[PDB]
């Protein structure tokens, strides 16, 4: 099997090309063996609503099945809810069959071992088991679970909202449409949909809520029918996207501004966990209202590891990423906290444009991405956290460097996904902005003076 599928966080290919159905296979045996390793036989296994789905399935549940896993099949589901059933099954080990957000052709596995997310050396333990025939036999079986009404039940059951509310709901033609309009209108909403047929060939835009091109026809449906609200899923539902009723991208980074002033309001001291490419306008918040913030690794695998590690109730990444602990289970599931959101946005009298502009604001860059080489991007980072000068302010070097001033903050770090630096700044004014922008251009050109700098 190539190696570059084997990633920081899962793994990911194209179907044809890096992913075929004999790896799947030989994938399942892998996660199967150390599932088996870890004292848990039992295994859930999920897939999302790409082409590729139903041929890769078969063959990681054969795998699973020959190292004598019992295995349960629960379907075409999103993301979060087979993260529910390995949390609510017999068995807490679990394989997503996943592409995420990526183009029709892309596929992969996220995977939970006896409670663990998987990450770094544990998915290249995977790759290696397979080198070495490091591989368990056995005459395992399959049983078909149908999970989804009990994940229904069990969020609509715990969430209350104060009063009806109209949400327009662009599922990308992902397969969050499977519940998300079905079970957002069973907690009080009348929902108008968009894009909520399950289609793999994602034939209007891609299920990616990060990018602002990807929400113009949100944006415009909230407008048009007068909504309170808009949300995105991604492509595999674990991400979720959010507009006001005046059309206002709400970034993930001020949405968790939001959850975690609810979730430590019950909870005095809460953890509360947020990627370092989040606004640092959240430490501020989340300490003022008694929580602990902390800083973390961007990667959902390694946010649910540092949610373990910390007990945190909720965690965040700027991506959409959303990890509610309290009310239930520690995983990221945009549906629940699109639910979450639904449930507190009810009870206030304001419109969610006068909720959210509430919490102070700075200006901000769009994520900037620079190209560099798969095996280059971290030796660039290393040398950047050898040799860089950052002048007065917080460094920070857990995920490559961001460096928080007194007006604003900026980062640079390395993509697990992609081939690329990725870098963001935030000031309270455009002239901070600028200063900033500047100290990491010539860091950056100190390290590499052919190094990119469109920013
Ligand atoms: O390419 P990156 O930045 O490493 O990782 C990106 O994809 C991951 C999987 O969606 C998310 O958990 C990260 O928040 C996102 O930034
Ligand atoms: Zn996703």
């Amino acid at each position: 099997l190539p190696a570059s599928i084997f990633r920081a966080y899962d793994i990911r290919g194209v179907v044809g090309d890096t992913l075929t159905a004999e790896t799947a296979y030989w994938i399942g045996r892998a996660i199967g063996s150390e599932s088996l390793a870890r004292g848990e036989p039992c295994v859930a296994v999920g897939r999302d609503g790409r082409l590729s789905g139903p041929e890769l399935v078969k063959q990681l549940i054969q795998g699973l099945v020959d190292c004598g896993c019992q295995v349960s099949d629960v379907g075409m589901v999103p993301t979060p809810v087979l993260y529910y059933a390995a949390n609510v099954l017999e068995g807490k080990s679990g394989v997503m069959l996943t592409g995420s957000h990526n183009p029709p052709d892309y596929n992969g596995f996220k995977i939970v071992v006896a409670g663990e997310t998987l990450a770094n050396e544990q998915i290249q333990a995977l790759r290696e088991r397979i080198e070495k025939n490091d591989l368990a036999s056995g005459v395992g079986s399959v049983e078909q679970v149908d999970i989804l009404p009990r994940y229904f039940k069990q969020i609509r059951d715990d969430i209350a909202m104060a009063k009806p509310m109209k949400v327009v709901v662009d599922c990308g033609n992902g397969v969050a449409g499977v519940i998300a309009p079905q079970l957002i209108e069973a907690l009080g909403c009348s929902v108008i949909p968009l894009y909520c047929e399950v289609d793999g060939n994602f034939p209007n835009h891609h299920p990616d809520p990060g990018k602002p091109e990807n929400l113009k026809d949100l944006i415009a449906k909230v407008k048009a029918e007068n909504a309170d609200l808009g949300l995105a899923f991604d492509g595999d539902g674990d991400r979720v996207g959010v507009v006001t009723n005046t059309g206002t991208i709400i970034y993930p980074d001020r949405l968790l501004m939001l959850f975690a002033k609810d979730v430590v309001s019950r909870n005095p001291g809460a953890d509360i966990i947020f990627d370092v490419k989040c606004t640092r306008r959240l430490i501020a918040l989340i300490s003022g209202y008694g929580g602990r913030p902390v800083m973390w690794k961007t990667g959902h695998s390694l946010i649910k590891k540092k949610m373990k590690e910390t007990g945190a109730l909720l965690a965040g990444e700027m991506s959409g990423h959303v990890f509610f602990k309290e009310r239930w289970f520690g995983f990221d599931d945009g549906i629940y906290s699109a639910a979450r959101l639904l449930e507190i946005l009810s009870q206030d009298q304001r419109d969610s444009e006068h909720v959210f502009s509430a919490f102070p604001s700075d200006i901000s860059t769009p994520e900037i991405n620079i190209t560099v080489t798969e095996d280059s991007k971290f030796a660039i980072i290393e040398a950047l956290q050898r040799d860089a000068q950052w002048g007065e302010g917080n460094i920070t070097t857990l995920d490559g460097v961001r460096v928080d001033y007194p007006k604003g903050w900026g980062l640079v770090r390395a993509s697990n996904t992609t081939p690329v630096l990725v870098l963001r700044f935030e000031a309270d004014t455009e002239e901070e902005l600028e200063r900033i922008k500047t100290v990491f251009r010539n860091q950056l050109k100190a390290v590499d003076s052919s190094l990119p700098v469109p920013f």
